[PDB]
């Protein structure tokens, strides 16, 4: 029978080519999203096509609230209610953008978008994920890293705490739930999709820095990385974050 | 004119040894306390007994909240209340305790709020009030020797069964540490870490725990004592390290290095 | 046509098992070796059984000396000569015994000569040789053998631990380096695998239950798993990284 | 008595720089040399000027070779011999040259020989000193060793595969050392500069290239900055830290491409 995986943020980008490429090795998804009900949906309705039955949508927002343990919990019981199972959370959902040190949101807004959709958020559905298992199977997590984490952008500081965060919470929870045969790892992108409002010469700049190829990683050169991860191939791989970052962060000032 | 420092949590053990030897160095010391109002007193009597009005003494919770912004930045406001200036900043304040992933008290979020608010959202506040007072200040035109030390942890990468939380509020303040020392270097403020391994084992531990920790110390089997760490604190402030910045140091016996 | 592969020190255990897996995938291969001769063409007769003229053998000494430069060029021209090309470099091939700071007569400079040669020499000649025949529907890598503990080094090994290190630094030299090229380089970094064959199983168990992931050591083919996904086409994009297979062990405090 | 110091290539630069501070904490010190003798000498003729009796010169080249050890084992007993003691090991002499991995119009050396220079020099040499230093070891003090590393390790310059394997090399000694010579209470610890001094023969133009790429100032850190998280190493105010290699390189390391 087939494996279920939850994959957050999962409507477009990074998100949809790992839901997209777990489905055709055989998984049914759940497809989490925040504001992108449309191509959530068109994503479920084409996996939908291609196999009946398989893709569900979920909607929720990953701001840290005193209601975000609840939603996460509701995450992952929507695996189990669709599916019978969940054997794979991928967390893919990010908030990102600047927050100068030195001078819309307040800065206690800004905290809870950017370190609970990079941190607390994949902490909260780690823990549910875990409980509904226990209190053959290949469980596993892969959360979605920065290859750049050790060397941080300019006033993106909030977000680098953020995904610093999600370094402690891969290696944590890889080492606490080894005993439930649940492994954790990482994926690290360094530059890949850049963002779509971005211009083309800031999108050439960030191209120009990559030694391999002179270019982003596209989305599917980041999933093949996470299915390698879920799959029978890394057993016994937990606690390891792969850079999938083209040697860049290898390069020096 | 005497510099002056923040120090937060410094009531009792590292943070007050921190304090401490800040003060002998010549510092005017700001001493932040939550809980420990009597022992930030007595401390703050003893330094003054040294040198007139040269230690303040203000309160605090760092939880994370929709206040702590405002808290933060009236820290801040103290020392240069008191004393007119702001030259260094020490993030020493941390709740501690597990979180288990799973389970068979304080709600999730409340743990949240403590254990990432004290170890990464309040160090990240402070120090943006802390270069906010330095907004109008070139490093150019200047003599002075601002920096910021933060408590990290050396056991950040092998960590504690089941303090995912606790470890979490450890790696931002790493995240932090490294952001806070690109971004404000054009102001001249370094941002720099103190890693301890065991030091201080806490009040409540049985001391056949304690032994069991100590025994795991390559450098002496012991842990380090809380003025081994201020020691490292006054080093990274100091004119002998001028050129560092985004550093962390540990002090740890080389604890990190021992495989399992 | 089909890929080719070399693989130092393949006779036996890890760098057998990744010998296999490569010619599984459809690599021809070139089986380096030492001192384990007959292994290594039972290995080569096994694989040429499977399919006639896909595997060689290749005997050298990765010590360190004034020869070993001309040895390794030696190893990649071989994979030329058999096979038209080399695709792949698998540095496996390692010396490891303790060398104490303080106080088998082997001198500390022959000590030097084959930890650092083994981990780090030869692997950095190989790969100069390897790239410099290389001077697109090209997938060409270099996989290093590299060590999960390295930062976390066992007691009296400070030679071989010096040698991963050094191996490690390679890995993200070449990398930078050899990017222009297309050629990609990477490493696998296992943290307890095979346990020496005569090690008592009371010594084995203790390092065993260290492992938080089935408190039990990697077989040479999850090793050897990991080599395969840095070699194909589904890592195009990944250079200069070292993955973990070591069932978390390295985040294990003391 | 006073404590004694070695200070491996101390003729110059970051070397002469720790050896001057080391001597103004109060240390003897020898002076390693390879090539710079009149640079050595003069600088010992400073420091006894200062306090006679207190610097000798020992010239080695450190490349690696089956003579190494002897050399290493040599630079040691120097000091035994000059001062009766020896407290601290620098290492700081390094070789520091490309080594392309690819070749195409054909450099001077051959690669056994660039082999031999950088990782003896940066490795090699600093695992025998070390042993010797531990194993001449007599019988109040504080016995540490400090080792200049480089704080670009793990974002290497291209080109330079076999010094970037040496200093990695060296980082693993400084770990291992530093586990293995515990008991002992001999510290082991590390200093790894950015961008420092740069190389005399560099043009103003490449030298000012490095500089701005430097945040926290942008220029490179004197000879004495580094010298100064050497000295706090050795000293009393760092007796619990072992196994640390502190950065200073004004934030270079957290700059990305
Ligand atoms: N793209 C890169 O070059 C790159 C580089 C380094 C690291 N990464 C990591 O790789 C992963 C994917 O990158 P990406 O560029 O594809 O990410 P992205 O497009 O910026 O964001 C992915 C999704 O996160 C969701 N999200 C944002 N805020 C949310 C919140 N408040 N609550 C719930 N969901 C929220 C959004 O869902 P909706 O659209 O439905 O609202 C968004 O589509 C991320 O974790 C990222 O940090 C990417
Ligand atoms: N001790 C060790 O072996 C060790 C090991 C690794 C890292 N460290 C780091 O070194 C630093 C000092 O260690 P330590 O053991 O001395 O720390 P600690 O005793 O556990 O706590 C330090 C102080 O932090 C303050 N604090 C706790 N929760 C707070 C909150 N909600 N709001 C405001 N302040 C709060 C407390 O102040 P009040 O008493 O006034 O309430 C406390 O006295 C910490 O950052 C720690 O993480 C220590
Ligand atoms: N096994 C583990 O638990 C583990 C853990 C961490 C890292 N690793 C790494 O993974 C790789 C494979 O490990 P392993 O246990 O399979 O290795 P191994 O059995 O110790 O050695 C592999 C081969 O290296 C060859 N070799 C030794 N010295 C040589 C020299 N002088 N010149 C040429 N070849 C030489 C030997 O070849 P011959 O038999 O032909 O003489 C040997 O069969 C190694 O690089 C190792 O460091 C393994
Ligand atoms: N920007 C920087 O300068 C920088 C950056 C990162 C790391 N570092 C590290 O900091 C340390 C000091 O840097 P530096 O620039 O002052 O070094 P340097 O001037 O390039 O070299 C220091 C000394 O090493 C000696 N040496 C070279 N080859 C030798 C050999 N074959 N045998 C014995 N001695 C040899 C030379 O001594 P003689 O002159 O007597 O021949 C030289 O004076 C080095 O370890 C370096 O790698 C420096
Ligand atoms: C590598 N990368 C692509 C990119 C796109 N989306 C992401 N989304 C998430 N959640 N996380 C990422 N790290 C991420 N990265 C980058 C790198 C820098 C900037 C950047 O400098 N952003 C500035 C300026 C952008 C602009 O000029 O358009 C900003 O204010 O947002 C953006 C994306
Ligand atoms: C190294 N250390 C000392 C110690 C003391 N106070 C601190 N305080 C803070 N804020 N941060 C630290 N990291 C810290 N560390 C440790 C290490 C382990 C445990 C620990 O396993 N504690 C268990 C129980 C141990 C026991 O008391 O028996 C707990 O539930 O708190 C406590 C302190
Ligand atoms: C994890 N591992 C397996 C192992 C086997 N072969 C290898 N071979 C190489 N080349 N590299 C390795 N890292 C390696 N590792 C280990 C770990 C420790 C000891 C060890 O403590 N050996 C001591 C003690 C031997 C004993 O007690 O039986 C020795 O003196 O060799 C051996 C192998
Ligand atoms: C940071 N730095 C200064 C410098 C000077 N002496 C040293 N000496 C040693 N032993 N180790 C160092 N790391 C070192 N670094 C650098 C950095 C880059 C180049 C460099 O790109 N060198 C090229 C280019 C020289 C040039 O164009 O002038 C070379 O071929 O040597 C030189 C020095
Ligand atoms: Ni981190
Ligand atoms: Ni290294």
């Amino acid at each position: 029978e087939a494996p279920a995986a939850v994959v957050t943020g999962a409507a477009k980008r990074i998100g949809r080519a790992i839901a997209v490429k777990l489905h055709q090795t055989g998984y049914r998804v759940v497809i989490h999203y925040h504001n992108s009900a449309e191509a959530a949906v068109s994503l479920a309705d084409e996996l939908n096509k291609e196999r009946s039955n398989t893709a569900v949508v979920c909607q929720a927002d990953l701001t840290n609230s005193n209601v975000l343990p609840a939603s996460c919990e509701e995450i992952i019981n929507s695996c189990f209610r669709a599916f019978g199972r969940c054997d794979v959370l991928v967390n893919n959902a990010s908030a990102f953008y600047p927050t100068p040190l030195v001078q819309g949101k307040t800065v206690e807004t800004q905290v809870a978008e950017l370190i609970g959709t990079n941190a607390i958020a994949p902490f909260l559905l780690t823990m549910s994920f875990a409980q509904r298992q226990k209190g053959s199977s290949n469980l596993s997590i892969v959360n979605l890293c920065d290859a750049m984490v050790d060397q941080p952008c300019m006033a993106f500081s909030l977000y680098n705490m953020g995904k610093h965060a999600l370094v402690g919470l891969t290696q944590s929870a890889a080492l606490e739930l080894a005993p439930y045969g649940i492994r954790v790892n990482g994926v690290a992108p360094g530059v890949s999709l850049l963002p779509v409002a971005m211009g083309e010469e800031e999108k050439d700049k960030w191209r120009r820095k990559v030694p391999l190829g002179r270019r982003e990683a596209s989305a599917e050169q980041i999933a093949d990385a996470v299915i390698f991860l879920v799959s029978g191939s890394a057993q016994y791989i937990t606690g390891s974050i792969i850079k999938v970052d083209g040697g860049l962060s290898l390069v020096h000032a």
